[PDB]
């Protein structure tokens, strides 16, 4: 019986289509004709439905699947109902183990391809020619809250990357800052159950802001670089498409000739740098907190793929000890004004998964799935990860059978002597199932080292020392990249990691640890230990006002790529803009308004104060998206107001509401005739304000203005006018 | 090390304290003279810390927890550091699978006591003796959202109750409305899809908002009267402790002499019915994601247990037959003005667990747990939720001994046949598994039914029928329900009902299914469906303007029993007001307002606009709780603002912000002083308004006034000004 919709309205169109103009789908029915060998070897296992009958996991057809068995109609369901035992049975086992951390997370298919062969410094295949596609599948996350926690939280991000080569699968397992929190693997699971919610009551989720993470912190100062970068902006991206990655390990390059090149990755988002303001990322944990899985779902589905950039830090050997901080210290990071990112591929998502379950949830990335031509180094954090992702997918994906998962699964030739193991899918045909073996002649054969398709082959590091637990001396540095990074922030970064830290630590009960953490801030820089003191009613003393700044970094005084805004980079395409309706819109405003953001890739979401429809002053009807209310404008990057009949929406107080968060929020305003009359209840200019775009009609001036402001993301001037609106 | 603060101001002392002034802490070492059966039964299993030594899980004692075993201490990591990997193997394989459904979820130990023996309707032990107490654990939930989603979502609240009595565990596993979405559990799976996360992208968590969710309640009208209960304010309860309880199916109660009455179970809540509104709600799940599991654990930790009556509704069986709706249809509940609940006893939660994860996240309740003097009914739903909560443990808890953790395990004597299975803790010295058996003397042995401690036997209800996979014809009604509960709700009631389904439908992306939607509520009522059709732009047609209105039920055309407010019953122990201080209070105003909360039970939390402290008129030290934006209004009940320097606040932006939310959430505020210069902000007028208490000083009436507003919980009045008003 229920059934679709005459029209076909029920089923999204399968092209390319703006956010909120089409149902999302599955990205086989959404894209069909988007594909890659990963996605083509996908086919095997996935199950249409149309035309089909319903049926039992054993094929058998249901006649009625909206009943139980039960003797007589008002009678006790039977133990012989297998229809029903199996349904539910299937039901009651639906869930698995959640990552320990990163368990939410955001993920797409998608391809990579280098600029040229890096032939001369790795002998990687994938790296190896310009025209040789690499299909990858990349999943994005946050750390400490559980699979349905909130996407906008201020924390580290997540940005690991399968590449399905043809010589193997190499995960870069990675995140969005170029350094960890934490030295050496064997204190993991310290750090991650002092961030994590605490052990009586199971608060906070997602959230730093808690005593365990600011104690763990203030006694145990290599933390503090990372947690500068998670206080800054950083820690609050935008988007997934619009934040860096980094491998934040050493790790080396082996070419054809044998010699090693350590190497840093990088990922530079070709839609820029970009992040939310702490009210906007907290409100918006709570108005959508799918938003960033949301907004790269969608961003696919429009035709604005993620494009990132693969760029490498390499440097020789011989300059291993050439730095005034260690190499393989991972709370240390390389400033580019030392060694330069060179570019070296470009990787593009462009296909959501079809299940979500199937697809993103069951994926297993793991730092230690390398190929030949990379290689590790002895950084002791990378050391003991490469012990834990095998490790953890015997719980997590039930057995040692994962590789076997279908996203899990190499493209290329896999084999060997390893057999059964739970949900064992590969039957064996090999007599052989060890080797050295004369009954199958020996295969499948080990392969000798080489230049391309050669066996893997650890570098012949030499290894000098005693069996110790010891921290290298050199690791014992804590401040001078923390102050590196402060000083290479804007003037409204630098407020905006003083209020990070200001609210954090407001919110941790026992007031020793707040004290403890703002003497760390004191041995970094005492503008920003001083300006977050006087937040916490804290007084520094006479001794914490004397402690000496650490020294630059190699003669550095700042590095501006360290900085999300210093150096422009904004770019609108795929950035949405909310336009506030009224029942009578002036039709030549909205045609002027839509077709030069159009030009630019720029989408729009129409409001209004009720669901349904509205009629232009020409005729025009114009669906409604969402209401004021159902669609804030936290969820946008500028408001547009067109003329009309505005005294509909003047005393509204969404519509009101809406302009004073999106001005509070540094977001580009454009009021256009009538709609200049809101100006008042963003209590602010006469004559204009740069950020607020205004004029008698929408024309190509009013648009040009406004799409310049959005390719500078926000309003940083406004900053000294919002903290006296009451929004 | 000695790491803590020689003040000893690392720990809570351990006497109840108001929530806020002290650290939370685990319970045994919070409330450590708090007991019952249970909790003294767990002593076997709490493990303690001070003064013992860090081991590995064998017991060996580490030396270095900070460092990895290396070859030099910048050398590789080695294989044979044992301490590390099991270290690192612990913390990967953490996680469990969450509940399949209500996986976010909070709990607490308590007892239960009956007012009166029971002995003549039912033999079962735990309502056999008013000086008979009975341990509880007892779990609140969500429904759809996973373990790390947000508490203040719109949705049913799970209300499990395990009681470890003497002739078994009873679970009674019951919701916050008195009814449940779907009739036969066959359609448990495909409900339960509709509305968790769409399964292509996993959006949306934690709300019934989305396109799957509407279309299978638009096919499924039997799905109304729970929806209905949902859209209203009972989808968003203000606390665990400010809800009812309900079992929801028609269970058996069965006396020594064989008969059997029909009961139907519910909790009163002795705080009274309260509920947020839905701006507030869905605010609140991002400023605090875990405001319900803080204010319960709070609340317990203050000395304000949540308390419950459990009541029965009790119907002999020659009235089986006698309403309009079928007693075993679970989509219909028993007007209690058609039959009253009678008062059974008081449950009162006074101990938070000491470890969630052990005594929370793995406790397993299940419905089919029944003692003698208990029996099922044929209700469908009933029938196969049976099947569920056994066959879910052996995934979720590992294997079939999931009654052997710690929190499951039943307080009186458990002995049988059964035996191995994975993690079997318990060590059987029968000689004998299996009977009948003579090498045991057949120990253990079966037991005769009887009055007291007798073996269970099924109560003989006549079957007769053929198998059939048919629904009743009886349970053939869906619209009558809906509108009783309607037309039973405040005025107030119903326009949040209104917006409820309005907001909803408005997320919901293809039109059709808003228009479907609309058709049913046309068959509910017609105000109804006209006041959400409006508010989506759509026009009902001439055919759904004469659809004729359902039945009266029974007789009645409404029963204020099911409205929230209707009947005050109001309880401000155990609220909680913001209390908006300056940089020289008036300290005749806090003495006067602190101490008239105190003597209610009614909790403040200090606010300025940094932390530290402040120094009043006399000099006072005043120590600050939070910032404005650090404890929004969102998490307090009132805000009362004593007179001072209200120059030094009067333009922050966040204060007078503090007050427009509170005041448009409908929140009692108290202005002395001269910080009625803040009625501006609200516009009030000079004269006053009812929900404003206003005075010269904090003095006489002023504190009895606002604390009469409190008792009401919210200024209904208000909502028509509240309408415009930008925030
Ligand atoms: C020694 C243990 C340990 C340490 C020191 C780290 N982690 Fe890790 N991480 C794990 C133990 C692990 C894990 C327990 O093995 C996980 C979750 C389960 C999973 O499959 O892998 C994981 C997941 C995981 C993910 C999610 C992959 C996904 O999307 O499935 C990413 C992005 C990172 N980690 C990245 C980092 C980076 C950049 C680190 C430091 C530089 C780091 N991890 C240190
Ligand atoms: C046939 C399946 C079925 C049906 C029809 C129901 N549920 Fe259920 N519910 C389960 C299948 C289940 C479950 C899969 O077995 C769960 C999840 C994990 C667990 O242990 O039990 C569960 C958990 C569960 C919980 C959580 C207990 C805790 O806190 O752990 C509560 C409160 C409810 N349910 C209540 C209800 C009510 C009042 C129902 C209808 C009257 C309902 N359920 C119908």
């Amino acid at each position: 019986d229920s059934l679709a919709p005459e029209d076909g309205s029920h089923r999204p169109a399968a092209e390319p289509t703006p956010p909120g103009a089409q149902p999302t789908a599955p990205g086989s029915l959404k894209a069909p004709d988007t594909r890659n060998e990963k996605l083509n070897s996908l086919e095997d296992v996935r199950k249409g439905s149309e035309n089909y009958a319903l049926t039992t996991n054993q094929g058998v057809r249901i006649a009625d699947d909206q009943n139980s068995l039960r003797a007589g109609s008002r009678g006790p369901t039977l133990l012989e109902d297998f229809i029903l035992r199996e349904k539910i049975t299937h039901f009651d086992h639906e869930r698995i183990p959640e990552r320990i951390v990163h368990a939410r997370g955001s993920a797409a298919h998608g391809y990579f391809q280098p600029y040229k062969s890096l032939s001369d410094i790795t002998k990687a295949d994938f790296l190896s020619d310009p025209n040789k596609i690499t299909p990858v599948f990349v999943r994005f996350s946050t750390v400490q809250g559980g699979a349905g926690s909130a996407d906008t939280v201020r924390e580290i991000r997540g940005f690991a990357t399968k590449f399905y080569t043809e010589e193997g699968i190499f995960d870069l397992v990675g995140n969005n800052t170029p350094i960890f929190f934490i030295q050496d693997a064997h204190k993991f699971p310290d750090f991650v159950h002092a961030v994590k919610p605490e052990p009586h009551w199971a608060i906070p989720q997602g959230q730093s802001a808690h005593d365990t993470f600011w104690d763990y912190v203030s006694l145990q100062p290599e933390t503090l670089h990372n947690v500068m970068w998670a206080m800054s902006d950083r820690g609050i991206p935008r988007s997934y498409r619009t934040m860096e990655g980094f491998g934040i390990h050493t790790f080396r390059l082996i070419n054809a000739e044998g010699k090693a090149t350590f190497v840093r990755f990088h990922w530079k988002p070709l839609a820029g740098k970009a992040s939310l303001v702490w009210d906007e990322a907290q409100k918006l944990t709570g108005r959508d907190p799918d938003f960033h899985r949301r907004e790269l779902w969608e961003a696919i589905e429009a035709g604005d793929f993620p494009e990132y950039e693969l760029g490498f830090q390499l440097i020789p050997e011989e300059d291993e000890f050439k730095f005034d901080f260690d190499l393989l210290d991972p709370t240390k990071l390389i400033p580019e004004e030392l060694v330069p990112v060179q570019r070296v591929g470009k990787m593009v998502l462009n296909r959501n998964p079809d299940n979500f379950f199937a697809e993103n949830e069951q994926a297993a990335f793991h730092p230690g799935h390398i190929v030949p031509g990379l290689d590790f180094t002895n950084d002791p954090l990378l050391q003991g990860r490469l012990f834990s992702y095998t490790d953890t997918q015997i719980s997590r994906l039930g057995g040692p059978n994962f590789h076997e998962i279908p996203i899990n699964r190499p493209t290329c030739p896999y084999h060997n002597f390893q057999r059964d193991g739970m949900h064992r899918m590969g039957i064996d045909t090999n007599p052989a199932n060890y080797e050295p073996n004369s009954i199958n002649d020996n295969w499948p054969r080990e392969t000798p080292p080489g230049p391309k398709r050669g066996g893997f082959e650890s570098y012949q590091e030499r290894v000098e020392g005693n069996k110790v637990r010891e921290r290298s001396p050199s690791f014992g540095e804590y401040y001078s990249h923390p102050r590196l990074f402060w000083l290479s922030q804007t003037p409204f970064e630098q407020r905006h990691i003083v209020d990070g830290f200001s609210f954090e630590l407001s919110k941790v009960v026992r007031p020793y640890i707040r004290e403890r953490v703002v003497d760390q801030l004191a041995h970094i820089d005492l503008t920003l230990a001083q300006a977050v003191a006087k937040n916490l009613g804290i007084e520094l003393t006479d001794d914490q006002l004397n402690i000496t700044p650490p020294p630059d970094v190699n003669g550095l005084k700042k590095d501006p790529s360290l900085s999300l805004y210093a150096i422009p980079d904004g770019d609108v395409k795929g950035r949405v803009v909310a336009i506030l309706l009224n029942d009578e819109v002036r039709s030549a405003d909205l045609l002027a308004i839509l077709k030069a953001l159009k030009a630019k890739g720029v989408h729009a979401k129409l409001l209004y104060s009720r669901m349904g429809e509205v009629t232009a002053d020409d005729g025009t009807v114009l669906p409604i998206a969402a209401t004021f209310a159902g669609a804030p404008s936290l969820t946008v990057d500028a408001v547009i107001v067109p003329c009309g009949n505005i005294a509909d929406i003047a005393d509204n107080g969404d519509a009101n509401y809406y302009l004073m968060e999106a001005y509070k929020h540094l977001k580009p305003i454009a009021l256009a005739g009538d709609a200049r009359k809101f100006k008042a209840t963003i209590k602010i200019a006469d004559q204009g304000e740069e950020g607020i775009v205004e004029a008698d009609s929408a024309d190509g001036s009013f648009m040009d203005e406004l799409l310049t402001l959005m390719a500078a993301h926000r309003v940083w001037s406004r900053i000294p006018k919002i903290d006296k609106i009451p929004a």
